[PDB]
């Protein structure tokens, strides 16, 4: 019922806004790629809009990125970024990169990364400069993701353990403190 | 003023244009409009709108620049380029790459110059083992430090360029010796 047809809406929703400028994409367009009709986005969601909002809250990220101790985090961490994905992903930054001119689009984007994914890592990081130590954490976990996905793609050396064996150590380094 | 400064001023509104909207959507005109200069200067430079291009995505010079002088200190010195609270759309490797899209040509020739001009160049250099992938892992880290500071945290980016490299550096300094 819903859940199929809503997870198949929100793939399609994220592809989109991830590949296409804001300003370029329509309900119309989504719905065709996900094999539903543009209706029932508007009965699920509401709006173009509010299905943005939908896909710039980054608690469920958060919740897959940071779970478990900090001990192992930056392993864990660096496996799911080394993962060759799409090269549109991850969403976060994408869709950032396809706002534009779209200045509320990327304003909310902004401010729901900083306040759910950046300090939600923070808050849990003993020792000073937290803050400071979660957003390089996401400046490496992104850098590398996008480095591998977009601008590798095939030329990408190295397989997801060898990204771990060089750089979970150094993610680790910034979780554990000093 | 002279030759050489209308053709800063063309680099620099090209850049800005290639970095922060699609490639189809980009005139000369526009670029010149930008750079206060005419269009006919920027042909009578560059040739055309693909060589324009062409010599942006051309990353040579960034190359001398970011790997300049020995690998000792090389990542302080690294991060603090890359800490410098510089425009959303710098890099331009990254930006331009982000407006090409579905490995169009722009796309396919901007991502085969970063292999072998920043890529292959920094791998060229390190000791030991597994050099291509390290260097991948710097650039990761770099251009990772300037996105997400410049593009996505913007005036709440925290810690000053020093700060930064105290933390940041010596982890990619580790990657430089050895991995
Ligand atoms: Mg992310
Ligand atoms: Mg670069
Ligand atoms: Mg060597």
């Amino acid at each position: 019922t819903a859940e199929q047809s809503r997870s198949l809406i929100v793939d399609a929703a994220g592809r989109a806004f991830a590949t296409r400028p804001y300003r370029e994409i329509t309900l119309k367009d989504i719905a065709e790629d996900a094999g539903v009709s543009a209706p029932l986005i508007i009965k699920y969601f509401g709006s173009k809009e509010q299905l943005f909002d939908a896909l710039v809250d980054f608690r469920a990220a958060a919740e897959i990125v940071f779970s478990g101790p900090l001990d192992g985090l930056g392993e864990r961490m660096v496996s799911m970024f080394a993962r060759p994905l799409e090269p549109y992903k991850p969403l976060s930054l994408n869709i950032l990169f396809m706002s534009g001119p779209s200045e509320e689009s990327s304003r909310k984007l902004r401010a729901n990364y900083s306040a759910q994914m950046i300090d939600a890592l923070a808050e849990r990081l003993p020792g000073r400069d937290a803050r400071l130590r979660a957003e390089l954490v996401m400046s490496m976990l992104t850098g590398l993701a996008v480095m591998r996905r977009k601008m590798m793609q095939e030329h990408a050396t190295g397989t997801p353990e060898e990204v771990v064996a060089h750089y979970a150590p150094l993610v680790q380094e910034l979780l554990d403190g000093g």
